[PDB]
């Protein structure tokens, strides 16, 4: 009925990581064009949205829509058992109470099979994404990961501000302060180091550093990170998949 085969289990593992620090109970809607998942934290400042396209799997077959409500902790326990390089195949016949996970390795000499029991998770799906954001911005995820990791040393809240040609991060907690200033540049070897900034309106927003910290563990899925900011809206942090993405919508501090 449903058969999704990841070329490498690391992918699913990493996706599930991006979620697990933010919530435990998540519905995975599987359909003909792939899988989506949406989940909010308890404070409802952070919404995590995932979409995994068909071409993102080595092989993918879903006969008809089916929801897989899962406990992220239980799931990650099971994922602990396979390794980053195993092929992972999720499988379910329709109207399921549980799914199956298949790791193989091609030496040789491995083929482990587990079965997770599904739960019923009550979900009211949200479509809060805006048409355009005041500023759009991309950069190496590794770089953004450091800026966050660093600045979250001084303050429990980080302030991001965009003016013409300047992106600026600032943490100013009791103990001390730091300010990173970066700017748009293309660098051809390679251009995945480059920093892109499109600004309609300048924006000056502040976020809980604790959540930014969650958001940047998606760095493992993508060389780069996209960031859309608006004055009156949750910020959108995005890591592109081969086909799809993991996105984090995060409420600016009032």
């Amino acid at each position: 009925m449903l058969e999704a085969k990841f070329e490498e289990a690391s992918l699913f593992k990493r996706i599930i990581d991006g979620f697990k620090d933010c919530v435990q109970l998540v519905n995975f809607q599987c359909k003909e064009d792939g899988i989506i998942a949406q989940a909010v934290d308890d404070s409802r400042v952070l919404l995590v949205s995932l979409e995994i396209g068909v071409e993102a799997f080595q092989e993918y077959r879903c006969d008809h829509p089916v929801t897989l409500g899962m406990d992220l902790t239980s799931l990650s326990k099971i994922l602990r058992c396979g390794n980053n390089t195993d092929t992972l195949t999720l499988i379910a016949d329709n109207t399921p109470d549980s799914i199956i996970l298949l790791f193989e390795d091609t030496k040789k000499d491995r083929i482990a099979e587990y079965s997770l029991k599904l739960m019923d998770i009550d979900a009211d799906f949200l479509k809060i994404e805006e048409l355009q954001y005041d500023s759009t911005l991309s950069l190496p995820s590794s770089e953004f990961s450091k800026i966050v990791r660093d600045l979250s040393q001084l303050s429990d809240s980080i302030n991001i501000m965009i003016t013409k040609e300047t992106i600026k991060f600032v943490a100013d907690g009791d103990i001390g302060s730091s300010s990173v200033i970066i700017k748009p540049f293309v660098d051809m070897e390679h251009p995945e180091t480059s920093i892109k900034l499109e600004m309609d309106q300048p924006v000056d927003l502040t976020f809980g550093a604790k959540y930014l910290l969650d958001i940047i563990k998606g760095s493992s899925l993508s060389d780069r990170v996209g960031i859309r900011l608006s004055s009156e809206a949750p910020a959108l942090f995005q890591f592109d998949l081969k086909s799809g993405f993991l996105q984090f919508f995060l409420a600016p501090k009032f």
